[PDB]
């Protein structure tokens, strides 16, 4: 017994005996270390995968694989008991097939296991996390989830992942919620409590005291108590049930099979269909006149081609794809949890980003502040302001008319600096390590800490005290003079909050207790009666709200697109007593009969990128839809101030708020989503709605998204996007991760989905058009009875390089060029276009023919080289037996070293050629040169030191049946390779100013 055995039957107390632990202290660095190797790191087994050697042996069981390597062993233990030995070409023969099948798996578990690695590599990018409580510091610690000890103390709160199996030791919150969905089948959240449960060997859904290592905290937060990590989790003891879930293919993964299979069917075909058609010359001399020899030795031709010629691994280029794909995606903070999403990404037509934080910055600060100044009737003055430094530092003066005043000589900004300090939750906090101070609580607020702390109300003293007090400074100074009794805090029902503070020197404070109210100024306005002027309060007239307002506006929807807030107090709070502190709906209720103070402005400036990543995704056709927390007003302005919207374009009906939205019907609101691109104020709910319309357009969409509440809209997306300060419930939800919670990476994301679109295109196109070619040479010399050009082992050579190295470096290729200035993929247009298609046998044909003429040059046209035999070059069968027209020609010619080390020597190098026209789809070697993919280039060299290796050191070309050649000839190659460069450019040429899209 290793586990500690049914702490949901047990105590708290039990529990933290068991290990022995305070919940203030936690696990001392020594209990840390001696659990750590008595029950080790909180994961799974390092699960081995296979060797490399075990590997090859389970590649080596095809159909065609036995048979050819047995055809021929048959030919070898054949080519021993006949007349005429000189039996060393068929000994090495049946062995070579062996070697180059066996390179075969080389490279087969080489780009695999490549393809393996960058996908584990990915989960690098964002490890498993949680807060636990050790001995170190009685502060709050985060560690990877590996390093949780069953023991220590672990801390959980709303959006986190419980990262062990812990008993519950004390619920922080209230009502403790968990999504327990992964393992128990519950979707709805369960309450939790700390009573200890009778049945040690109570279900799941009895244990209602234990959170479970992968659980989702929904609502509320916990402490507890770690009991068993590693494999004796209670889902680790249930991973055991299935290490195997990639079933599913994405559609274009099926789309290629289909395809590819479906080529598998003509290369079979038009293969038993060479052998077939060579049955007159199963009797020839050379097969020795046997039926048996003759059908072995052209059965070895076509099963070599079959072997060959054959798409030896389709999904897995798809693969290689991806997994180098999203190794650059997750680069550049774009962490893509699935592998479809990817391919899906690239077909991106509408992106529903969040202004706050995403598309601004969020580095909340406050801009200007105004409060009433004179009041006569009509006559109303405002006191505009201007605070300097957008920093969260309190490094600012504040301005009035370009000139620096004193906050403090404005009784109007005193009660407005207090009102601010006083409704506030968040707080500042200066940092030591990084050198600055940081926010400490929603960042809205802080800003308005800062405006405080920079507007010193009470000329206290600064310059004396540190770096680290003088963040809360003037501060703790307004709470020396309010005591904060209790909060009513927001609701996006009345737009405001409140608190409610006694005097400090007052014990007896009957009419010295206030109220002070921060919200909206919208709302908050409509609910004053009194206006402060200075330490006045005058009767709140039409005329001042009016201004007012006017004011806000100005603000609201100027080049600054501020969000401002109106403070105000009521000096009449209702009895200390009166108020029930539990209902929402009272509390704006105690929230009326106003005075209002003053008007804050703030800022939190949209990214840099943004413009520009919003004008790109203009060019590339994609939609983008902002999503804000601000009024329409504001929200319009915003979206002309970045390029959703235009300078002067009529909006009207392209931007929504909630209530707009709602007060609308059905089919109108289907409606409003084609064209919206702006919404505002709108509920958790209303993100979905838009998503579903968004589909009913046949819209691929991405939303973002970080609330425990964003979940459901973010699977109901296509590409659902969380943000890495996010919350985890979110992550779980969603199909990509933003490092950087930037718009600007969105759509960097999803360029980089249309460039892996086209590299997947060029490993194909290379591919298949190779391949293609890799054919008809072989069927030529059957439909002319030619002296075949390459013999099975020179061509699963040539195979065993093009889709070995200078293959696999096309997986290095540059992403294209026009990329971005195209519209969106469908998901709906086929993999292989028509025209394509037709690309493909163009060039591939064109190999096979360049092929077979090499051979044809050596003879008919035979320059400076023997055979020269111009015409009947055909039959070539009858020279033994009808020899009259034999003419300085031996026979044994047509069996020379020569033309097979032409055909072969071409082939090598025109498939270089071919991988250098699959650099880009349709961009010319002049817009795109080739010293552009190092790598390939780097392959073709490779490649060709194989070839000159294969004919200059004599054990190689000997075996080969190969004779190396002169310079002269060595022409002939080039001046028949290039025009496959020039063809494909031709063909790239008519797609790009022809057919573009
Ligand atoms: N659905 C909505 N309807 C109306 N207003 C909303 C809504 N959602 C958010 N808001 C208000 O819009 C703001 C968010 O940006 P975002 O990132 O959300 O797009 C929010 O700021 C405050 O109320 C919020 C707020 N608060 O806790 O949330 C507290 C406030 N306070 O009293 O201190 C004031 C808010 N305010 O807007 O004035
Ligand atoms: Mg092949
Ligand atoms: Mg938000
Ligand atoms: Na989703």
């Amino acid at each position: 017994a290793i586990a500690m055995e049914a702490a949901h039957s047990k105590s708290t107390e039990e529990c933290l005996a068991y290990f022995g632990v305070s919940e203030t202290t936690g696990l001392t660095p020594d209990q840390v270390k001696r659990h750590l190797e008595k029950y080790g790191h909180n994961e799974l087994p390092a699960e081995e995968g296979k060797s490399l050697w075990e590997l090859v042996i389970e590649q080596f069981e095809d159909l065609l694989v036995r048979i050819l390597l047995l055809a021929a062993c048959i030919s070898f233990v054949l080519a021993w008991f006949e007349e005429g030995e000189e039996t060393i070409t068929a000994f090495v023969e049946p062995f070579v097939i062996l070697l180059i099948l066996i390179a075969n798996a080389i490279v087969g578990v080489w780009q695999e296991r490549n393809a393996e690695n960058a996908i584990e590599a990915l989960k690098e990018y964002e490890p498993e996390m949680g807060k636990v409580y050790r001995a170190d510091r009685k502060s709050v610690q985060r560690i990877k989830a590996r390093d949780i000890v069953p023991g220590d103390i672990v801390e959980v709160a709303v959006g986190d992942k419980v990262p062990a199996d812990i008993r519950i030791l004390s619920i922080k919150s209230t009502t403790l919620r968990v999504d327990q969905s992964i393992l128990t089948g519950e979707s709805v959240s369960v309450i939790k409590h700390t009573e200890p449960v009778p049945d040690p060997r109570a279900v799941n859904q009895d244990k209602k005291n234990m959170l479970f290592s992968g659980t989702n905290i929904a609502a509320g937060k916990a402490l507890g108590i770690v009991a068993t990590t590693g494999v004796s989790t209670e889902i680790g003891k249930i991973r055991d049930q299935m290490a195997a879930t990639e079933q599913d293919k994405t559609p274009l993964q099926q789309k290629l099979d289909e395809f590819g299979e479906q080529l598998s069917k003509v290369i079979s075909l038009i293969c038993v269909a060479v052998w077939l058609i060579n049955i007159g010359h199963f009797n020839d001399p050379v097969h020795g006149g046997s039926w048996i020899r003759g059908a072995i030795y052209y059965f070895k031709i076509a099963v070599a081609l079959a072997v060959a010629a054959i798409p030896e691994g389709l999904p897995a280029v798809i693969t290689t794809c991806l997994a180098l794909g999203t190794r650059r995606m997750a680069k550049k903070n774009a962490i893509v949890r699935s592998l479809p999403s990817v391919e899906t990404l690239g077909c991106t037509s509408v992106i529903c980003s969040d202004k706050t934080g995403t598309l601004t910055t969020n580095q909340m600060s406050v801009c200007k502040m105004f409060i009433i100044d004179k009041v006569d009737g009509d006559f109303c003055s405002l006191n505009e302001f201007s605070i300097t430094g957008s920093t969260y530092a309190p490094e600012g003066e504040v301005l009035k008319n370009d000139k620096p005043i004193r906050s403090g000589q404005f009784d109007g900004l005193v009660e407005l600096a207090t009102i601010c300090a006083l409704c506030n939750d968040s707080s500042l906090d200066f940092n030591e390590t990084k050198g600055v101070y940081e926010k400490v609580g929603e960042a809205t607020e802080t800003a308005l800490t800062t405006l405080v702390e920079k507007m010193n109300v009470f000329n206290t003293e600064v310059r004396n005290l540190s770096k680290v007090e003088r963040a809360n400074a003037c501060n703790s100074v307004i709470r020396q003079l309010m005591k904060k009794e209790f909060t009513l805090e927001f609701s996006r029902d009345r737009k405001s909050m409140s608190v409610y503070c006694s005097p400090a020197k007052s014990s007896r404070a009957a009419v010295g207790n206030k109220m002070f109210v921060k919200g909206a100024p919208e709302g908050v306005i409509d609910r004053c009666n009194y206006v402060r002027v200075g330490t006045t309060r005058v009767p709140m007239t039409g005329p001042v709200k009016e201004k007012i307002l006017s004011v806000i506006k100005e603000w609201g929807t100027g080049r600054d697109t501020l969000r401002c807030l109106a403070l105000a107090t009521r000096d009449t709070p209702p009895k200390r007593e009166e108020m029930v502190l539990d209902d929402s709906s009272r509390f704006m209720e105690y929230e009326t009969d106003l005075t209002f103070v003053g008007v804050v402005g703030m800022l939190d400036p949209p990214r840099k990128e943004v413009m520009g990543s919003i004008q790109l995704c203009r060019d590339a056709g994609i939609r983008v839809i902002m999503i804000t927390g601000d009024n329409k007003g504001t929200a319009i302005a915003i979206c002309r101030r970045i390029g959703i919207f235009g300078e002067n374009e009529e909006v009207a009906d392209r931007a929504y708020t909630g209530r707009e939205f709602d007060d609308l019907p059905l089919a109108e609101q289907r409606e409003a989503c084609r064209r919206a691109c702006c919404f505002a104020r709108v509920e958790p709910s209303h993100k979905s709605k838009i998503v579903e319309y968004l589909q009913s357009y046949d819209e691929i969409t991405a939303m973002t998204g970080d609330g425990v509440n964003d979940a459901p809209a973010l699977k109901k997306a296509e590409i659902g996007i969380a943000m890495g300060s996010g919350t985890a419930v979110a992550k779980t939800a969603s199909e990509m991760v933003l490092a950087d919670d930037n718009f600007s990476t969105i759509v960097a994301a999803v360029e980089e989905g249309r460039a892996i679109y086209n590299n997947m295109k060029q490993f194909i196109r290379y591919l298949i058009s190779s391949n293609v070619g890799e054919v008809v040479c072989i069927f030529l010399t059957a439909a002319l009875g030619l002296p075949e050009a390459l013999i099975p082992v020179q061509l699963l050579w040539v195979n065993l390089v093009t889709d070995g190295l200078p293959a696999t470096a096309l997986g290095f290729n540059p992403p294209d060029l026009d990329i971005m200035d195209r519209p969106p993929r469908s998901p709906k247009e086929p993999l292989i276009s028509g025209w394509l298609f037709f690309r493909y046998m163009a060039i591939g044909g064109y190999v096979g023919a360049a092929t077979v003429g090499a051979a044809a040059w050596w003879f008919m046209y035979a320059e400076d080289g023997p055979g020269v035999t111009y015409h009947q070059l055909t039959h070539f069968m009858q020279c033994t037996e009808d020899h009259p027209h034999f003419e300085g020609l031996d026979c044994e010619i047509f069996e020379a070293p020569e033309p097979m080390t032409m055909a072969l020597s071409v082939l090598v190098t025109i498939e270089m050629c071919n991988a250098l026209n699959s650099l880009s789809e349709n961009q010319s070697l002049m817009r795109m040169p080739p010293w552009v993919n190092i790598w390939l280039l780097g392959s073709i060299c490779l490649s060709m030191s194989l070839h000159f290796l294969i004919l200059y050191v004599d054990p190689l070309p000997m075996i080969f049946k190969l004779k190396a050649l002169d310079l002269t000839q060595w022409l002939m190659v080039l001046k028949i390779s290039l025009p496959v460069i020039g063809l494909d450019e031709i063909l790239k040429f008519i797609a790009r100013n022809y057919l573009e899209g």
